[PDB]
């Protein structure tokens, strides 16, 4: 290759890096504990009320569980955020406009990481709650997870590994379509950059899988559509449910 | 190779021209003479008034959904899919293309209309009733960030059959030749922002992102078409008309 796209290497390297120093259960990680596998070990699987109990109403503790992970995630992709060259050095006010935008997005991406089509792996792992479970949940929690289950079998297909999901989540952040962002300019110089980081990196690691580029890029639609659908059953089940509450973090990156 | 991607690209192109009379290359000149729209009196003097043009919208866009099913029976591949999956892939696809295209006959103060013999204001527009003055808005929105690309008519051609060919529409039958298909387009897309557009870096990319953007401005527009539905209704002598504008 040529010093240019060896620079893109350096930059597919450092991501990759950053990405398993920030996200402490991996796609690596949690394939070998869905599959097989020495390495790592067997889930305790929770499939119903006495499993769950084995592991306030249920559906509730579970919603909630689910929110302080995200909470949880937020603060590792917002570690992750600050690895990306050139993002500590946008505007203040960019930086927490993009996580904003951004967060949610990355999340349902690596919740694809830890799902097969039969369930969800939990506590870092260590669980493994049951998709028929989850949505045997009361209206509305039924269907929570259902939106993000069906993305997951179809994100999965397209077999990325770690050090591809890296780059990915870094051109989502910078994306500088959203709304509301002053210095639109240097955040798609860094994201351009990204993109051909992403686009070198899926044609060495998957030289055979045609348009992957493109076909990972349609995907974010199918993230943007969760993302919507999520902030609306949220918007359901604090008025059904007043004694609900919400984590600040997760109210305010929701706020519009 | 290269070869047959030029080829379908020309392909594309020429049916795009044939099909579609406005053209991206036509708007722009007109956009830099046609009776302008900026008020009701130039909007009657030049023709409820909302409901009008709201109606007249409705007009445009079943005519447009014929010019596209045209363009897609040209796409190398379309009509030897399953009866039903090409009926599917119309029914998503159209509102996404419309917008798409329709980008290419605004820019930031007004619209282009009635053949480009026209041009509605986009304060105009947005000063209607409620909730007549926020549907084109967020078309308005889309399209001076679509716009900010430069696609020309042979880049537009082909991203109009990418759309056109999603294997991911609910309910199709066969979805291996759909992305068979629309790889293909988008290696013919991508070799043609190559060709045309060599110092517009991850031009690809950029368009392909567009499509987030795309379905969202078609998500919130129909959730407002269901809204009208709650404004004008039951008058038993449109319904001959009423059949004609379905969704
Ligand atoms: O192992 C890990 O690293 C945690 C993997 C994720 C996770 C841990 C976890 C623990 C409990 Cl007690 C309950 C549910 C849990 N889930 S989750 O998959 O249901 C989830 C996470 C984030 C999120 N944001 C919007 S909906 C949503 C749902």
């Amino acid at each position: 290759l040529n010093p240019e796209s060896a620079d893109l290497r350096a930059l597919a390297k450092h991501l990759y890096d950053s990405y398993i120093k920030s996200f402490p259960l991996t796609k690596a990680k949690a394939r070998a504990i869905l599959t097989g596998k020495t390495t790592d070990k067997s889930p305790f699987v929770i499939y119903d009320m006495n499993s769950l109990m084995m592991g306030k109403e249920v559906a509730i503790r579970i919603f909630q569980g689910c929110q302080f992970r995200s909470v949880e995630a937020v603060q590792e992709i917002t570690e992750y955020a600050k690895s990306i060259p050139g993002f500590v050095n946008l505007d203040l006010n960019d930086q927490v406009t993009l996580l904003k935008y951004g967060v949610h997005e990355i999340i349902y991406t690596m919740l694809a990481s830890l799902m097969n089509k039969d369930g969800v792996l939990i506590s870092e792992g260590q669980g493994f709650m049951t998709r028929e479970f989850l949505k045997s949940l009361r209206k509305p929690f039924g269907d929570f997870m259902e939106p993000k289950f069906e993305f997951a079998v179809k994100f999965n297909a397209l077999e990325l590994d770690d050090s591809d999901l890296a780059i990915f989540i870094a051109v989502i952040i910078l994306s500088g379509d959203r709304p509301g962002l002053l210095n639109v300019k240097p955040i798609e110089d860094i994201q351009d950059n990204l993109l051909q980081a992403l686009e070198l990196q899926l044609k060495l690691n998957h030289p055979e899988s045609s348009q992957l580029f493109a076909k990972l890029l349609q995907k974010m639609t199918d993230l943007r559509q969760i993302v919507t659908e999520h902030v609306q059953l949220l918007q359901v089940i604090k008025k059904t449910e007043t004694d609900m509450s919400l984590h600040p973090l997760l109210q305010e990156i929701y706020k519009d």
